[PDB]
């Protein structure tokens, strides 16, 4: 039937492999508080050491379910199965489960705190499906799902940049601001996710979100070879090199080497020119992308009316480590521990770089453009990687290829927020006075994954992911990698193979 | 009353990683890298209230 | 049509995997010539240097197809996928055909030898299919087909051994040998192809073979642990352990650790308490199995009437390194160059070992015979390992577990044999004079194998094998493993890893 006393939903777990699709199922137990005391407000972040950027704030009475990250949705042994028996692999059909439901009333009488069920509490579910709302997620955040299936995901309040502050601070010699800061203020959209439609349950009830995906693939090969490599040398080529007058040595004419034949294919994109600027509390990225309106006062440098473009890089390799993705594996670490350093794919479509010669030597072309003929592989993306990122609509657009990894959609999978609903309590003194209160309950996804098996003429083995890549650590260090220790802490890969990175295992021919 | 479910993931001495070399041996180690490791919450299964 | 210009097969060649079968493809170029001069011949093998040891050994004008070795039906990639893909794998359908036949006319002027075709000439060609005939074929022979699909297949000799000889010998105070010899001798079988009906083909013809596998599984898994530790340590037992008064420590009656629990199976079989009996030019082994009926004469040793038991250890731990498996990865392999040493597959049903307790301490039992409750498991194959061996026609027998890893068989893949057919010559002294020619053909060998898919709840990754456990060698040595050099030689494994054993990858929950 349906009631108190009657469960919802059950608890779904594990994977399922096929041919053409993999089957992840996931559940956790998830925990909201009230936000803001059910209140939205704008607040501005104006660090002092954040050396003159700001943000704007709209936070909300707001909780969301964030799913994106491969770890959340993958075990460590179904991610090594996934990238060592597929050659590529996209997200194919997600249904998620807000079931089990539990409100209850918080109580404090003191240092103690005492916890009973409100059963007629109820809570407000919204997905927003069409993006009508600002997106809640980003990509590389903490708040996604956890990995382990028992630990409980304590959701992230939900809160948006309405407007980019320095265009909106209203600073300047006149009072007041100037004419076009205020103009951008008078219009700074405000959204309440309350102005939807939505659902409201109680603890016999549940919801459930269906998300059909339309994707490009994540592909998981290697090219052994540059695009520069594919002629044969032991055939001549026709064409001829004519090498202008250097120096003391004369113009030639002659037919070029058939071991060096000319390619047709050009370095993929990508920025080695910017360097980081600090200190670490401003934005900090070799690039700014900004917006700077005619008629706006900026007493500030660019950070802070544009944001930073992290990694600069393309294709191109590293040549230095602020260029490289790197991550903390878990949300205490910092500094030099916890945090894993992107490493080369050895995948030859990757790591590329472009050189002028100048008649003597050749120099590096640190800011590589789009241009024709250029040939490159997507981000080599690890268990730990986010899956989407929300794609700005806009009029035009280039190649969209995030050089994270993230696969930039329209319409990325909704977001489902969650909030307590209010429960207001008599106050003679007109106070604003709520009945404190969460909800606990079981969140579940299933993610159908369209995949693909390789085959190959190759007759040598090939690299794959194995467990010999593990490293061994813990209180006792005893403890091998993605296994608990003594305490009970889940040991976290050290470096970026132990992530199991794709465009490693699986050698392409060109 | 129900006993706490536990299982021994490895025999010690083969993972222990004890000798001259520090960190253990080559065969050591290697056994430890593949300790498997398994939770009850991969599974499908059913969560019941009082009804 | 048919005739001299018509092919009358084409190259088939590579895999195709699919979930529950692989089909392996793989065709040579054969090479055959004239074998004893078209004699059946008996002869005696009696080194001078081997210790007493001799054989009697019929030798056939007959050459044979072995396709007994995993690495002649398996690319190295194709056995990695194998292996990392699969819990277990089995031989379903084997179809082999020889085709497009050339016979040559050998023809010598001198130093120069000169080649041109009869067209008119043909081969014979039997598939012994019921085992009438003594088996050609027998573990880790260099007889196989060859691994690289381009080298050329050179047939071996057919013989066998007709009796054993020191029971045959007629050696002896009395002349003539004793009676119980000499009624070894009168009846001792000799066997002759051409007693069975079989074919006869010129260069236009061509003829195929067909087998069916009934098998048991080649299991591709790993114990992470041994049978002994599947209780759970924080329970407590019922069980009580007494021990009797020992020395001035009194006995004691207590309840058995939670840590301990006893176990109910057993070590496997194995012999650890035999040595090798040297010179290497003997039968050098810590076990001979010998037939020695009353009223024979043997003046020599255990070797030369017995056939040396190698490898002696069972699934026990081998404690010295005569006890391991053992093999030349070329046939112009010499001493310690070439080997592959067998090493740990780290598995908990491998390298077991049986301790008695004096009360003091635990002593090892060095031979292990069979006793009930007994769980190993069979030997970890590798890429280079004899698929099958013939299993005896007899009454009785154990439990077959062969300790090379073969799997034994009442009736195995049939030998095909193939002979030149003779042309005589006239000769007007009565000589027996024929043409000396050879042929040379393709055989193609297709093998249905019978896959399954490994499924595992456990949340940790696995190891499996890569191509950076692979080494680097050759004339230049920037060769890397299974692959060609500057020579054209092809890189052999250096290690047992670098076979790629099974019962490595896959872990199993008892």
């Amino acid at each position: 039937g349906s009631g108190v006393g009657i469960s919802t939903g059950g608890w779904v777990g594990g994977s399922h492999f096929a041919d053409k699709y993999v089957i992840t199922k996931n559940t956790r137990q998830f925990i909201t508080s009230i936000q803001n005391g059910h209140l939205y407000k704008t607040e501005i972040i104006n660090p002092s050491n954040g050396n003159g950027k700001s943000q704007r704030c709209v936070t909300t009475p707001w909780t969301y379910f964030n799913f994106n990250q491969y770890s959340c949705h993958f075990s460590p042994q179904d991610w090594q199965r996934l990238t060592n028996e597929y050659k590529r692999f996209r997200p194919k059909a997600m249904l998620v489960k807000i079931y089990n439901l539990q409100i209850k009333q918080i109580l404090s009488n003191g240092a103690d705190t005492t916890y009973n069920n409100d059963l007629t509490a109820g809570v407000h579910i919204f997905c927003d499906g069409e993006h009508a709302y600002p997106n809640a997620s980003h990509p590389w955040d903490e708040d996604v799902m956890p990995d382990l299936p028992y630990k409980t995901w304590k959701l992230f309040q939900y809160g948006y940049i309405p407007i980019l502050n320095e265009l909106a601070d209203l600073d300047g010699t006149t009072a007041g601001g100037t004419a076009t800061e205020k103009a951008i203020l008078y219009q700074m959209p405000f959204f309440m996710l309350e102005n939807s439609d939505h659902e409201v349950l109680r603890t016999g009830e549940s919801s459930e979100f269906t998300f059909n995906f339309d994707c490009e693939w994540v592909n998981n090969e290697r090219a052994y070879i540059p695009p520069g490599l594919m002629f044969n040398p032991k055939v001549p080529t026709r064409r001829v090199q004519y090498i202008r007058q250097n120096g003391q040595t004369t113009a030639s004419t002659s037919r070029i080497e058939p071991y060096s034949k000319p390619t047709s294919w050009m370095t993929g994109p990508g920025f080695l020119g910017g360097q980081r600027v600090g200190p670490a509390t401003s934005d900090t990225a070799p690039y700014m992308v900004c917006t700077k309106p005619d008629g706006v006062y900026i007493n500030t440098g660019a950070a802070g009316y544009g944001s930073g473009f992290d990694p600069p890089s393309g294709s191109l390799a590293p040549t230095d480590l602020e260029y490289k993705l790197q991550w903390y594996q878990t949300p205490e670490d910092t500094g030099n521990n916890g945090n894993i350093i992107a490493n080369p794919s050895l995948s030859m479509l990757r790591d590329q770089l472009l050189y002028r010669g100048n008649q003597t030597t050749y120099n590096l072309n640190a800011d590589v453009w789009m241009f024709p003929n250029q040939i490159w592989d997507r981000y080599p993306i690890t268990r730990e990687h986010p899956i989407w990122c929300k794609k700005p609509r806009a009029d035009k657009n280039t190649i969209i290829d995030p050089f994270d990894g993230s696969i930039a959609m329209d319409h990325p999978p909704g977001t489902i927020f969650i909030k307590m609903a209010k429960i207001p309590v008599p106050s003679s003194t007109n106070a604003d006075s709520y009945l404190n209160i969460y909800c606990t309950g079981q969140v579940s996804c299933e993610i159908v994954w369209e995949v693909e098996r390789y085959v190959t003429k190759n007759w040598r083995p090939e690299r794959r992911h194995t467990a010999l890549g593990m490293s061994i650590g813990g209180t006792e260090n005893v403890s091998p990698t993605y296994h608990v220790d003594s305490a009970g802490t889940y040991i976290q890969p050290t470096t970026f193979d132990q992530c199991m990175p794709v465009k490693t295992n699986i050698n392409k021919v060109l």
